[PDB]
């Protein structure tokens, strides 16, 4: 049974898709500490998304699983008998899933406030974390993309998944010979548009590009859309989350009753401010709530937030290198050694992050047994799960085999990297297991990932359900 299973992992890990990969694989019974299988378990390997667990990890050590995040309106004074205030302040303090909606019930705050008219500016207050939009070895080519949405402390995220810094962007044809329409979204009025795009013909070929060209606010939209096609939604990222945060507040303001007769713009709370008469306040769900669509579906910008966020609270700074350092100093203070791990961001997104799956493994032992332990394991992807929001990255993967509804690991994938990491739960002892490929050439190694974790699900004693 021991036995048998190593021959067998060595075959999976046979498969001419890993032709040239270099592949750190662990499994580990928890109960016992036993080593069921360790394959280069020390090799430094890039992690993608499994660098996730890590940063889950440590802002749950940090923070704790109660911690909630802040957004308030301020104005110097309160308002008078002509409910009049100068400027005004959207201050964020890192909040990563505050919505349009939270914006909305805000506006109506400083309206039952006695606001009727903003006499000066609005300004959008950003400055609880830097102004440091990106990580160095990020790609600028990757940047009209959600996943590498720029970083604020003040970010309006978008719908129930919680993708902060972008806008959606619908493309809907007309008739053929006409300009495609293209409607921005949140960032209508905010963004630049510049639509090049044309209805072809019915059933011709769908051609249409959207993209916002490096170091501009502008949205291009290149291409033609058949006259027959259904409609075309896009998450693109903008220039500057908190000027559109606040260009999305003068809106809601308006739409209040509130007059804003100035300008939107970035600014931070002056100095020379007295004592702020907060005029209205809104409270995030709690981290481990948070921690759902952040792990189910790998968002990055949650997980780089959420670094600045433990640099705020270790450190009083809202910062790269402060979160980063307080990520590897919580991960050993849970027991860790931390020996082969680099850390370049958060989010995994960094081509500098490296780990081992040895250290993987270490981290998925004690975050096993931490108090935040059932929150830390209900943020994962529960293989072959059809609802989105538990089967998460995971839900079209393994369905119909052992690992069905039991495996629970996060993935992580781009070029020349995959990664699988998690449990696996027996009426055994509950496994765990860490899989990181590099340098694969082919398409990621899903299935060699999948037949390992479905046989880890066959030892731990499970059947695939019918
Ligand atoms: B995890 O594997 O999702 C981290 N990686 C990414 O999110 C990613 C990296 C490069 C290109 C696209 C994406 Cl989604
Ligand atoms: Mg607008
Ligand atoms: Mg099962």
């Amino acid at each position: 049974r021991l036995t048998e299973l190593r021959e067998d992992i060595d075959a999976i890990l046979e498969d001419p898709a890993l032709e040239g990969a270099v592949s750190g694989v662990v499994v580990v019974d928890t109960a016992t500490g036993e080593e069921l299988y360790s394959r280069d378990g020390g090799e430094q390997l890039l992690p993608a998304s499994n660098m996730k667990l890590f940063t889950a990890a440590a802002a749950l050590e940090v923070l704790g699983a109660d911690h909630s995040f802040g957004t308030e309106v301020a104005a110097e004074s309160a308002p008078g008998r002509r409910g009049e205030v100068q400027d005004l302040y959207l201050v964020g303090r890192g909040d990563p899933t505050l919505s349009a909606e939270d914006l909305d019930a805000m506006a109506a705050e400083v309206a039952a406030s006695g606001v009727r008219t903003v006499r000066g500016d609005l300004y959008a207050d950003d400055t609880w974390f830097d102004s440091e939009r990106l990580v160095d070895d990020w790609w600028p080519e990757d940047e009209p993309y959600a996943y590498s949405a720029q970083i604020s402390a003040l970010t309006v995220a978008h719908g129930e998944r919680f993708d902060t810094g972008v806008t959606e962007v619908s493309v809907t044809p007309a008739a053929e010979g006409e300009p495609a329409d293209v409607d921005l979204g949140a960032a209508e009025g905010y963004a630049e548009l510049d639509n090049r795009a044309v209805t072809g013909a019915a059933g011709s070929a769908n051609t249409l590009v959207i993209d916002r060209p490096v170091g501009t606010n502008t949205i291009a939209v290149t291409g033609s859309l058949p006259a027959d096609a259904a409609p075309v939604t896009a998450l693109r990222t903008v220039d500057e989350p908190a000027a559109l945060a606040g260009h999305l507040f003068e809106e809601a303001l308006e739409s209040n009753g509130v007059t804003v007769k100035g300008d939107v713009g970035l600014g931070g709370v002056p100095a020379d401010w007295q004592d702020a008469e907060v005029l209205a306040d809104h409270t995030s769900a709690e981290l481990s709530e948070i921690l759902v669509p952040f792990m189910k579906f790998s968002n990055n910008g949650h997980a780089e937030m959420l670094v600045k966020s433990i640099g705020q609270e270790t450190a009083g700074a809202g910062t790269w290198d402060a979160g980063l350092v307080g990520v590897e100093e919580a991960l050993s203070g849970l027991g860790v050694d931390t020996a082969g791990l680099v850390l370049n961001d958060g989010s995994g997104l960094s081509r500098g992050n490296l780990v081992t799956a040895d250290t993987v493994v270490d981290l998925l032992g004690q975050a096993g047994s931490a108090p935040w332990a059932q929150t830390w394991s209900a943020s994962l992807p529960v293989a072959g799960e059809s609802d989105p929001f538990v089967g998460g990255t995971l839900a079209n993967r393994m369905r119909g085999t052992a690992a069905e509804g039991v495996v629970e690991a996060k993935t992580g994938t781009m070029s020349g990297v995959s990664a699988l990491s998690g449990y696996v739960p027996g009426p055994e002892g509950e496994l765990a297991f860490s899989i990181v490929n590099n340098g694969h050439s082919g398409p990621a190694p899903l299935a060699v990932q999948d037949a390992i974790a479905v046989r880890l699900a066959e030892y731990a004693g499970h059947q695939a359900p019918e």
